[PDB]
């Protein structure tokens, strides 16, 4: 018959005296006196339905069989429950459905777990069509349709173009592994999954498109950490006849509109900050503004400090307020923190309430550095200052993330805080040692690599000295951080042959070796290439950001474990012989 008419939750005490027939899931059973009592859950809500006298004897046969997460369609007629039965917690809190039929869509064997006890990792993905039944997660997904809608809206109104690049193509260079697809009419040719849809973009330029966008899927054979899946979503963009401005200035616009689905109007234009600078501050090229605690360099400070150990290219600090009352387990546990970072070690100075200086870094002071120590790195009677020698970028990193974690111990992070940041002009290349260290694949056999991408062009001023210093090379790049997450970058892109050939030779990409590789792009250039530019959001991150998830797996509807397991289809699997032939 008529499965559903009404909505269960949308239910009140002035629809009372109307014949519904709802439709949904079993979400309670009580039995009180030989009354069945339930709670019928659709996705508007919950409504309470009862049976009472038997008016019809087959309805309670069945009714007797309804159990937890029973799909069942209802009809009944919406009362006013009796007095000291109203749920001043539920929407539906003062009405019944006295029930006439009643018929079992689906029978529901005893669950894995109840949807009111979380389970584990393994048992949620395993059966993500229950645990999306929950609460949470459904108004997670369903706030990422309304986080598209969002995006969709603001590039709308600028005459963007959304336009699907193809996924079963070339390969495309963003520091990863591509994933491979074997050709059946082509035996030993591969063809690959699009890390990015960056060269489709620029060839789209080209095409006179000016305006494009694309929520496309990217996939990237990466070691399982951070903001992204292998399979993870970006919201791309690309315009033409722009420069960083104006790709910034749309950039923001998409980003208002989204934080407003959640209440939050972001402070335009959101503040920028240099590369240099970022790292200098905070140790991160993407860091996290809602505290203080910034590092205080100390090299200066023990050009004349006996103390080998400091001894070295770089000398930072954070403090820690009030840190000196910690107990003795709390500051060898910082040892342990640090051990597990890369590093010998966070060497401290504890400070007394009267002044002195102690603990293991106060004993190698040089008088005049126990004068000052204090008062160099902003410390207060009972802080704590942690220190961090060595190398620059090793010694800026671990206390860039020492930094981090203070705040979490010292309850400084407020939750409810969003600081936005613009990290830009950034360096274009990195030594290819220390980018295929950290299990990044590197663009070619030379001795530098990309920090974007291949395809990212130097400011105008650096484009005479791609050559000469290519450390010292300046990027017309730039990155969106929101609260310590990169969830979005982009550049501007080479779109002349013979410099983007200059980049390729820098980085050991051969004469040759770039035609085979990249040869219709450069072809590209040839016609008319005008200058363009873009950005990509990390669509994942964004969305698990909005809904105040710190695991981006719970804006996905069917994730993966970390690792490319997904417990709920048991893939990836072996094939047949059969299936094995066509490769
Ligand atoms: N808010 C969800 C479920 C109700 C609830 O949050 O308790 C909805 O719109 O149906
Ligand atoms: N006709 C709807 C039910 C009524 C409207 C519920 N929102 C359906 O079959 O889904
Ligand atoms: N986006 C284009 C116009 C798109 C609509 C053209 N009929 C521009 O800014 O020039
Ligand atoms: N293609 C870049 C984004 C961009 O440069 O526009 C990425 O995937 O991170």
């Amino acid at each position: 018959f008529v499965l559903r008419s009404h909505a269960a939750g949308l239910l009140r005490e002035g629809d009372a005296g109307q014949q519904v027939t709802l439709a949904g899931w079993v979400a309670r059973r009580r039995d009180h006196g030989g009354v069945i009592f339930i709670d019928l859950r659709d996705a508007s809500g919950i409504a309470q339905v009862v049976f009472r006298d038997p008016q019809d004897t087959e309805v309670l046969a069945q009714a007797h069989r309804l159990r937890a997460e029973f799909c069942v369609s209802v009809a009944g007629v919406v009362e006013i429950r009796p007095e000291g039965n109203a749920n001043p917690e539920i929407a539906t809190g003062e009405i019944e459905v006295n029930a006439t039929s009643l018929t079992v869509l689906g029978e529901c064997a005893p669950l894995p777990f109840q949807l009111d006890e979380p389970a584990g990792e393994e048992l949620r993905l395993k059966y993500r069509y229950l645990d999306l039944r929950r609460d949470d997660p459904a108004a997670a997904i369903r706030l990422r349709s309304r986080v598209n809608a969002a995006a969709r809206a603001v590039l709308a109104r600028h005459d963007f173009v959304e336009i699907e690049t193809p996924t079963i193509t070339r390969s495309t260079p963003e520091g990863a592994r591509d994933f491979l697809v074997p050709a059946r009419l082509h035996p030993g040719s591969f063809y690959a999954l699009p890390q990015s849809p960056q060269l489709f973009k620029q060839l789209l330029m080209v095409a006179g498109m000016e305006r494009y966008y694309q929520i496309a899927r990217c996939y990237r054979d990466e070691d399982f950490r951070a903001d992204r899946q292998p399979e993870f979503t970006q919201l791309d963009m690309e315009m033409s006849f722009v420069d960083a401005e104006d790709i910034i200035a749309i950039s923001e616009e998409v980003l208002t509109e989204l934080w407003a689905l959640i209440g939050y109007r972001i402070p335009t234009p959101i503040p920028r900050i240099g590369y240099a600078e970022a790292m200098r501050r905070f140790g991160t090229d993407k860091p996290d503004l809602r505290f203080g605690l910034e590092l205080v360099e100390c090299t200066d400070f023990f050009s004349d400090t006996t103390f080998r150990v400091f001894q070295a290219p770089y000398v930072g600090a954070v403090v820690m307020p009030g840190g000196a009352s910690q107990p003795r387990r709390t500051l060898d546990g910082w040892q342990d923190w640090a051990k597990q970072r890369g590093h010998r070690g966070l060497a401290y100075v504890l400070v007394a309430e009267d002044g002195t200086l102690g603990g293991p870094v106060a004993k190698n002071l040089t008088e005049a550095e126990r004068t000052g120590l204090a008062d160099h790195v902003g410390a207060k009677p009972g802080d704590c200052i942690f220190f961090s020698a060595g190398p620059v970028k090793s010694s800026r990193a671990l206390l860039g993330a020492a930094r981090v974690e203070i705040a979490n111990r010292l309850g400084l992070i407020d939750p409810d805080a969003w600081a936005f940041v613009w990290v830009v002009d950034p360096p274009l290349f990195e030594p290819a040692d220390e980018a295929t260290a950290a299990g990044e694949v590197a663009v070619g056999s030379g001795a530098w690599t990309a920090v974007h991408h291949a395809f990212t062009a130097p400011k105008p001023e650096w484009e005479d000295r791609i050559e000469s210093d290519t450390g010292s090379v300046l990027a017309d790049a730039y990155d969106i951080v929101c609260n310590g997450h990169e969830i979005g970058g982009g550049s501007v892109r080479i779109h002349r042959r013979d410099i983007q050939e200059r980049v390729f030779a820098v980085m050991g990409l051969d004469k040759a070796e770039a035609e085979e590789k990249f040869g219709f792009l450069l072809e590209a250039f040839m016609f008319g290439a005008p200058p363009h530019g873009g950005i990509a959001f990390g669509w994942d991150r964004t969305t698990a950001l909005l809904a105040g998830m710190d695991s981006i797996r719970e804006v996905i509807a069917f994730p993966k474990t970390g690792g490319g397991v997904d417990p709920l289809t048991d893939a990836p699997a072996p094939i047949t012989a059969q299936q094995r032939k066509e490769s």
